[PDB]
């Protein structure tokens, strides 16, 4: 069950690879304004977060499913989809800092190590054709990097107190999934955990400015 970890340094480079490869397969959003809305947004996220210990980058990507990734070493990528199907601010919020907080806790990493072992990770590291089988595998279009139960329970656990920190309604997300239905698999357990975590913090109104959503939002439906 214990193994050895990469360094924080090494999974700096581990995503730098990974991130190049993922991108061979996505078209980019190259719109200054969505970026910097994304941006904004993710860095209001990360001043709530317990740890920031990467340059963490947003990406937009052109892809009408609803999803959002990180993957090691900081980077997050974000579906124009799910920007789309986001009623609000505050939805978008709590998908985010679900994904961040799998980067916080380092869980890509943590997964793949127990998965294929630690030679294989630092060797992925190093740089020894394997990176480009596990971008595609984990990342791509059909890829799933899937994550145990622990690992869900503790981005949603970090996620409510991240949204809580930032100002933002911590339902957000299970907010987003009703919407939804109106691999991370929102299970009985999960909802009922989100639910106490935020039943624990005081009752308060979450104030919103939705001008640049609403805009953001509406250039990409434009698109
Ligand atoms: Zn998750």
């Amino acid at each position: 069950k214990g193994f050895n970890m990469i360094s924080i340094e090494q999974e700096k480079e581990l995503g730098n690879k990974f991130a190049v490869e993922i991108e061979k397969q996505q078209q980019p959003v190259n719109d200054p304004e969505v970026q910097r809305y994304v941006d904004k947004v993710g860095k209001r996220l990360l001043s709530g977060a317990r740890a920031v210990e990467f340059d963490y980058v947003f990406k937009v990507v052109k892809d009408d499913s609803v999803n959002a990734f990180a993957i090691p070493g900081g980077r997050v990528y974000v579906h124009t989809g799910l920007l789309k199907a986001a009623d609000n601010e505050t939805e978008l919020a709590g998908v985010l800092a679900h994904e961040i907080n799998h980067a916080v806790a380092r869980h890509g990493t943590r997964q793949m190590t127990q998965e294929y072992g630690y030679s294989l990770v630092l060797s992925l590291v190093l740089g020894d054709n394997m990176l480009a089988q596990l971008a595609g595998q984990l990342f791509g279009k059909a890829g799933m990097m899937s994550y145990s139960r622990e690992y869900e329970n503790q981005a949603d656990f970090l996620g409510v107190e991240t949204m809580y920190k930032a100002g933002y309604n911590p339902n957000g997300l299970t907010s987003f999934f009703q919407k939804l239905n109106a691999t991370h698999p929102l299970t009985s357990e999960r909802i009922q955990r989100v639910q106490a975590e935020i039943a624990k913090l005081p009752p308060q109104r979450y104030l919103t400015d939705e001008t640049e959503f609403k805009k953001i939002k509406g250039r990409l439906k434009l698109e």
